[PDB]
C-alpha cells in the first residue's frame, strides 16, 4: 500500500557535491504520459541549494511505472558567465518547471522561469527595464548596449538592429544547436563569438537583455526523450506592470470537460512594483487553446478581490496576508476549476473559476483541516468509484517536515470535504508532485533530506487507496 | 508694441460667482487656425477654482486678431450627480485641454482629461480597477455593479452585457445628443433613465465605470463653432501600469518637416502606483500619424533616464526632483523635437527627441537663464528674417507672478541661446498659451488676477518683435 522511497535525483552530502558534481536537486514535477511512461522533472542545482546559480532543467524517464529510471535528460542548461567574479551568482538562471502533456497532440511541455545572470527573483533591478518592443506588429526582444540609452532589437535570424532600425553585423544565437542549448543567447560579430546577451557582469560583448523575469517553454514529441530549443513565451502573457512572473511548479492540466475542454492550464504567479515579494505575490493561470502554440494570462485570484472590506488588484496590492503564490490546479467533473494556492494563513486556500481559469469567484475557501506551512503543494483529480475525489500532498509541519497525503471528497455541489490525512514521509519534506498511475495506484515525487544530504534529494513512492483510508 | 489686456474669461470676485454663476476660469489654450481665427479655450470652473467639481470645456472665437470675441461655445459639460452630498465634488470631471489643428484636413482637436465623480487627480482609487476588456478583437469599456466582482461590458449600441456575455435590459448613452453632450454616460433601462455610469455616490442606477483617469477628444470641422461628441482615446494610449495620464495643457503641434512630417503631437504626463504625485510625474507625448484617427504613446523622457548615477523608468520611479509634468512641445527646422517641461529644479528643463517625439535623448538640458517656479508654460517656433527662434512664456517669480516672454535663438545643432527676457504682466501670472499671428505679431492668453478676482481671470495680449527684442 506504500512503497519504500526510491531516490530519483540524489543531492550531495554535508555541503559537498555528489558524484556528478551536483550539490543539490530541487522542485519536482511528475508526469504520467499516454505511453504510461513516468517523467520526473527537477532543477539540477549544481553549485548550491539557493534560487539562482548554474541550474539545469532535467528529467529522468521510467518505462516500468517507477521501478527503474533512465539517464538524466537535460532539457535546457544555459552556459555560465566564465568571467563572473562570483560563480555562485555567475550564471543565467532557469528555475521551477511545470510539466503537462497535450492528450490530443501527445506533445509534452516543460514551462519554466528564466533570468539573466544574477540572483534570480532576489536580484531583479529596482527600476523597470523594458524587455520587448513592438515594431510594426512584430514583437522583438530588446538589447541594451554599453553606455547607450536606446533599445536595440533581436530580429529575424538573430540579427541585432540599432534603436532606429538598421541591421548591425551583430548576431544572436536564436536557434541554439549545442547540447542542452547552452549556446542560446551567444552574441557574435559576424563569425567571432564575443559573449552572451544573458551575461550581466564582466561582459566581453556590448549587449545584454533587460534584467527582468522571463518565462520559457520547451517541448518533446517523443515521450520526453528529446526536447525542442527554448521558446520565449513571456511577451504573450506578461503585462508591463508585472515585475516577477513565474510558474507554480509541478504538473499542469488539460481540461477534460465543459466548453473549454482541451485547454492547457499552467499555474503561475506575479509580483508588482508597489510591494514585490513583501505583499503582492498573486496566483493565476496562463492557458492555451491551440495545443501550446500561443498562451494567454487569465486574471489573478486577487484581481477585484475584497479583503478587509476593501478591494485589491494584483497590480497594485500591498498586503502580506492576502498573497497567494505557487499553486496547483484541478478540474472537477462539473466543469469548475479549483486552484489550491500556497499562502500565509497557516491553512489551505482554494479559489474557484467557472470559466476555465480566466476569472475567479469572489471568495477564497479556506480549509483549517489542511495546514499550509507556506510551501508548494500538488493536487490531482481522482475517481473512486465512481465517487469524485481530490488528493493533495504537502508538509504537515510545524515546519517543512512530515509529508502528508490528504483526501477530499468532491460533493456533487462542487464543494470539498476533507476525510483522511496520512503521513508519507517522516522528517524533512517540502515540494512534491502527485500523479495517477492507474488501477487505484498513485505516484509521488518529493523533496526530502536525511543522513546529511543537501537540500534536497528527490524521491518517489507509490501508494494505493488503502493507504489513503488510514485514520 | 504691447497691447493692454482684454479679459476673455472673467472669474468671480472675493470668492463669489461671476454674473454667469461661474467662480473660476483656468487653463488657457490659444489656437490660431488656418483662417486667421483665434480660439481661446478654458476650464470653466463653476463652483470653485480647484481641480475637480462641475467644469465645462469651453472656447471663444476671435476673427479680428483678438480685438472682439464671440460667445462661449461649450465643447463638453458632463451633468452633475444631482444626489451628491457635496456638490463641490459631486460631478464627473473634465479638466485641462490641449488644442491643435491638422494643417491638411483642417480639423481642430480638443484633448482633455476625464474622471468619474469625485476629486479628480486628488481622489484616485488606491487600488486598480480595470477600465477596459478586449473580447473577440473588440475593446469594451467595463462597468461595475454593486456587490458583484465581475466585469460588465458596454457593447454595440451601448447595450450592457453581463460578466458572462449576455445582453441585459440596460444601455448607456454612447452617442450623446444633448447640448454640451451632458447626456453622455446616461444609464437607461428601456426608455427609463436610471442614472449615470460616471456617478460614484448616492447612485440611482446599478452601474459605474472604473474609478480611473481618462483622456477624451472632441473635434471641430468648422473653425471651432461646433464640436463632435467626446471620443474616448484612453485605451489607445494608457498602459495598465499608468495611474494618472493627462494632458500638458495648451496648444500642441503638427510636425512640419522630416520623416514624421504631419505627426500630431500632444504633451501628456503620467504617474505610477509606486509613488503617484510625490515621485512619479513624467512627461511624454501621445501622437497621431493618420490625422487624429488613432493615437499612440511615445516613451517618457524619464524612461531609462540616468539620475544621480542610476537608471529610472516612469513606471517605477520614486524621485521627486526627477519628475517632469506639464510640458510644451516645439519642432525645430533641423527636425529635432524639444519638450519644455514643468519641473522642480527652479529653472527650465528641456528634452530632445530625434525621432519625432517617440524616444528622448539621454540628457535633460537645464537653462538657468529661464526660471521655472513649478507652473505650466507654452513655447512656439517662429521665423524672423527668417532666422529660427523660439518664444517661451511663463512666470518670472519668485512665485506665480510677473509673466515673461522669452526669446531664444535656435542654433543649427538645436542648442538654445537665450537672447531676451521681457516682463508682460505684473503681479499674478500662471498658465499661458502663445500663438503666432502673422506679421509677425504674437498672441498670449494667460491666467492673472487683479482687483479681488478669483483664480483666475484669463486675459489676452498681442506683442511684436520689438517688444521681444527689448
Ligand atoms: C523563482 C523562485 O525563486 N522560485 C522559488 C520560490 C520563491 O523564491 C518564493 O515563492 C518567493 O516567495 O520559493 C523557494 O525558495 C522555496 O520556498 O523553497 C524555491 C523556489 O524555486
Ligand atoms: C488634472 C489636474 O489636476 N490638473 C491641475 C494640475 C495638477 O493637479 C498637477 O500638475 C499635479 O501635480 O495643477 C494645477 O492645480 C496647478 O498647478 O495650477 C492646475 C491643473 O489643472
Ligand atoms: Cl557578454
Ligand atoms: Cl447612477
Amino acid at each position: 500500500a506504500l512503497t519504500e522511497k526510491t531516490d530519483i535525483f540524489e543531492s550531495g552530502r554535508n555541503g559537498n557535491p555528489n558524484k556528478d558534481g551536483i550539490k543539490s536537486y530541487r522542485i519536482p514535477a511528475l508526469l504520467k504520459t499516454d505511453k504510461g511512461t513516468l517523467i520526473a522533472g527537477a532543477d539540477e542545482r549544481r553549485l548550491h541549494s539557493s534560487d539562482w546559480g548554474d541550474i539545469g532543467m532535467v528529467i529522468r524517464r521510467s518505462e516500468d511505472n517507477g521501478k527503474t529510471w533512465g539517464d538524466r535528460v537535460t532539457i535546457t542548461n544555459l552556459r555560465d558567465n566564465p568571467k563572473a567574479s562570483d560563480p555562485s551568482i555567475g550564471s543565467p538562471v532557469n528555475i521551477d518547471m511545470v510539466l503537462v502533456q497535450d492528450p490530443e497532440t501527445k506533445r509534452i511541455f516543460s514551462i519554466y522561469d528564466m533570468f539573466p545572470e544574477g540572483k534570480g527573483i532576489f536580484g531583479m533591478s529596482s527600476q523597470k527595464e523594458e524587455a520587448y518592443k513592438k515594431i510594426d506588429g512584430k514583437t522583438y526582444q530588446i538589447l541594451y548596449r554599453e553606455g547607450e540609452k536606446g533599445a536595440y532589437t533581436i530580429r529575424e535570424n538573430g540579427t541585432v538592429y540599432t534603436p532606429d532600425g538598421k541591421a548591425t553585423d551583430y548576431r544572436v544565437v536564436v536557434d541554439p544547436v549545442k547540447p542542452a542549448y547552452s549556446d542560446k543567447g551567444d552574441l557574435y560579430k559576424g563569425d567571432q563569438l564575443l559573449g552572451n546577451i544573458y551575461f550581466t557582469t564582466n561582459k566581453t560583448s556590448p549587449f545584454r537583455i533587460a534584467k527582468d523575469s522571463y518565462l520559457w517553454m520547451s517541448y518533446s514529441d517523443d515521450d520526453g526523450k528529446t526536447w525542442s530549443a527554448p521558446q520565449d513565451i513571456t511577451p504573450m502573457v506578461k503585462a508591463d506592470w508585472m515585475k516577477f512572473l513565474g510558474v507554480g511548479p509541478g504538473t499542469g492540466i488539460v481540461l477534460r470537460n465543459g466548453p473549454h475542454k482541451g485547454r492547457i492550464l499552467i499555474p503561475v504567479y506575479t509580483t508588482n512594483n508597489v510591494s514585490h515579494l513583501d505583499g503582492s505575490q498573486s496566483s493565476r493561470v496562463i492557458y492555451s487553446d491551440d495545443h501550446g502554440k500561443t498562451w494567454h494570462a487569465g486574471e489573478a485570484v486577487n484581481d477585484n478581490r475584497q479583503v478587509d472590506g476593501q478591494k485589491i488588484h494584483s497590480s497594485t496590492m500591498n498586503n502580506r496576508r492576502a498573497q497567494n503564490t505557487e499553486s496547483t490546479v484541478v478540474q472537477l467533473n462539473n466543469g469548475d476549476v479549483k486552484l489550491f494556492m500556497r499562502g500565509l494563513t497557516g491553512d489551505l486556500q482554494v479559489a474557484t473559476s467557472k470559466d476555465g481559469g480566466v476569472t475567479w469567484e469572489k471568495d477564497i475557501k479556506r480549509y483549517p483541516q489542511v495546514k499550509d506551512v507556506y510551501v508548494q503543494m500538488s493536487a490531482i483529480h481522482t475517481m473512486h468509484e465512481g465517487k469524485e475525489y481530490i488528493i493533495l500532498s504537502n508538509a504537515g509541519g510545524p515546519k517543512r517536515e512530515n509529508g502528508m497525503v490528504h483526501l477530499a471528497r468532491v460533493e456533487e455541489n462542487g464543494e470539498l470535504t476533507w476525510l483522511k490525512h496520512n503521513p508519507i514521509q517522516k522528517g524533512e519534506f517540502a515540494y512534491n508532485s502527485l500523479q495517477e498511475l492507474g488501477n487505484g495506484e498513485y505516484g509521488i515525487l518529493y523533496e526530502h533530506t536525511e543522513k546529511g544530504q543537501n537540500a534536497y534529494t528527490l524521491s518517489f513512492r507509490k501508494f494505493n487507496w488503502e493507504f489513503l483510508s488510514k485514520n
